[PDB]
């Protein structure tokens, strides 16, 4: 028996949290089911899952072991990605693995270059909940025997059609997207397997509309032309003068994720969705994820300057934060004891877990920084009173 | 209401670059605040309620002055209004029921108002925002026609038919006599205001050649007419081989090819950007004359140049959902102009079925020359689906 790092955690009172009495709104639904759709009425207008919750623990076993049904493709997508609808009617998203552990992207790659790893995907979920935010999708890696679970149980001829035998006698498949969808990009297991991270899906479209919001710091995917943010260096005080940003709990929410973002280095962020039955008053679905822990020696510190030019932050975030600094808590070793309950261990390569420690300092050292130039209370606002003490 | 769904799918939700000092061209009237929006991109924007309420000032804004655009095809009328904005009036040449005769060559087809109308909203609604706004619109010929202009070479063409019916011809070229006369019913006329882009003076046009213009004449077929290899070469000619050109001219083909509009023998561009703008899709009046009828020659430059952009190809496939499509999003856009219907029922089928070639185009050309080499990616940075 040993002592659990991540338990110690969820003991504080940082994480004792309590939520506002839902009405009959803030439920996006009226109300033994599966656990994919104890997941969906679970969603309210503040988390995705909310804290424990033996569903989503339970509902990241059934993405591990039940039975693939059907898979189709993702016709148009960005990259290679795949859709798993299961025995029990409901479905998730698979992203093969397309990178090896000990890889980085390389320096001259723009951020629109980089490639879709899974590693990310599932990292990300863990990671938003070491931090208490909840409000990733619950994702589990997955090893898919990619004959019997991918090409034999799809009627989608674009996805068939790529599958193929390599002179190393391996089966390998590549589909047909626009990013690294070619023969000399091929997807090939040793000699049938691939592994990939399968998302639990969220729920359908039809009984839960999305909106889909342009987030202010979005980079101009384009060389040889900055962004607005990237020449004016008080972008900010115009963006929290601009309709959504000045009424929330959404500067606050586009800082928590802009947080979030710069510890994994995910500089692919230029959009964000929200669920829409709520209003401008909720929270961001943090999603498409893919894109980060890519390079573990390099700092992107790009990603922060929402965090310099806006600050503020929320207290509860920031004071967790400092708490994921203590020695005692801290993300490296809170992040291996939960990122060893998934099948693809380890799914974070060690220097990884140790990037994301010198990352969140620099996000203290930015809040301090920038705390000690507008003073706190202008920077930290306090959504705290009538929450445990510490 | 199906156009509701269409704008809020993700493919439409696409943003533009930010906008520099350049990439602008420069209580308001309506066409001066549609005038500064135009910018290198676009020409409006998906409301942009200005848009909206500039169609509102083209329907029911009183006439104060008439004059006629001299030596056209045929006769179009310039209609200026109480606040100094001026509009382009073509009246109706042609009834619902008609289709232009077989026997006709592209060269000899009449403009109707109506399809200027309805080449308005079908760019809408494939997100390309290149036409200039135009409205439908009843006009009194005795009291906003006749009465209100000081040429009098347009005046002295209105003469009373043997019906006791009020009619005029005006003065252009080959269909302006007695026996082409345009007669109300007993004096109204029905026309389309095309919005007017602003003035030469302090908005130049450059007007380029395409490459796939028909040799306007009989017997002789035009040079892309018999090599299937034209387009190896037009993508080596300067213009065409950097932009979002190429791409823009298969924006503008698929465009053509859906209403049947063979007569795209120029096109213009606002130069104040260079060479790296869109194409204004302008006088589109020759499209929807057939509907029994697919004019095949109008895609040509689709099969040979073989390239899309994806940010229309996706939506190109999306038009084709039945939760979505062009006929239901085209008449209920179509629903909301004064002269409805603008567009007849077998029309606005014909624009489904014409797309459905056009899909079926790319996918025979996207497993001939494959992906990326045929669709290029302009969604980086874009809403996903």
């Amino acid at each position: 028996r040993v002592s659990s790092v991540l338990q110690s955690l969820f003991e504080h009172p940082l994480y004792r949290t309590v939520l506002p009495d839902l009405t009959e709104e803030d439920t996006l639904f009226n109300l033994s089911y599966p656990n994919w759709l104890r997941f969906h009425i679970g969603i309210n207008r503040y988390e995705l899952y909310s804290r424990h919750n033996p569903v989503i623990a339970a509902l990241l076993r059934d993405l591990l072991s039940q039975k693939i049904s059907s898979v189709g493709m993702k016709s148009g997508g960005t990259q290679l990605k795949l859709i798993m609808s299961f025995q029990n009617y409901g479905q998730a998203l698979f992203k093969p693995m397309k990178q090896t552990r000990e890889q980085e992207t390389p320096p001259d790659f723009f951020y629109f270059s980089d490639f879709e790893r899974h590693n990310a995907e599932i990292a990300a979920f863990h990671l938003d909940r070491i931090l208490d935010f909840r409000r990733v999708p619950p994702v589990a890696g997955r090893l898919v025997n990619m004959t019997r679970e991918i090409r034999d149980v799809t009627r989608d001829k674009k996805l068939w059609r790529t599958f193929f035998v390599s002179p190393a006698n391996n089966i390998c498949f590549y589909g047909e997207c626009s990013y690294y969808c070619s023969t000399e990009h091929a997807l090939c297991g040793k000699p049938d397997q691939i592994e990939g991270s399968l998302a639990a899906f969220l729920p359908d479209l039809a009984l839960a509309k999305r909106k889909t919001w342009r987030n202010p710091w979005r980079r101009s995917y384009h060389k040889r032309k900055k962004a607005e943010w990237e020449v004016d260096p008080d972008y900010c005080d115009e963006v929290k003068q601009t309709p959504p940003y000045d009424r929330g709990t959404r500067l606050l929410d586009i800082m928590d994720m802009t947080i979030f973002d710069f510890l994994m280095g995910n500089m692919d962020r230029h959009h964000y969705e929200t669920f829409e039955k709520f209003g401008n008053d909720t929270f961001i679905i943090h999603l498409d994820n893919g894109r980060g822990f890519g390079k573990h020696s390099h700092d992107e510190m790009s990603i922060l300057v929402p965090l310099t030019q806006c600050c503020r932050v929320k207290r509860s975030t920031y004071l967790r934060l400092q708490l994921l600094a203590k020695e005692e808590y801290k993300l490296s070793s809170l992040m291996e004891e939960s990122l060893l309950q998934d099948r693809l261990v380890p799914v974070l390569i060690k220097p990884h877990l140790e990037a994301l420690d010198r990352r969140l300092r620099l996000v203290l050292k930015v809040l301090s920084d920038c705390v000690e130039k507008d003073g706190f209370s202008a920077v930290v606002e306090n959504d705290l009173d009538g929450q445990p003490s510490v």
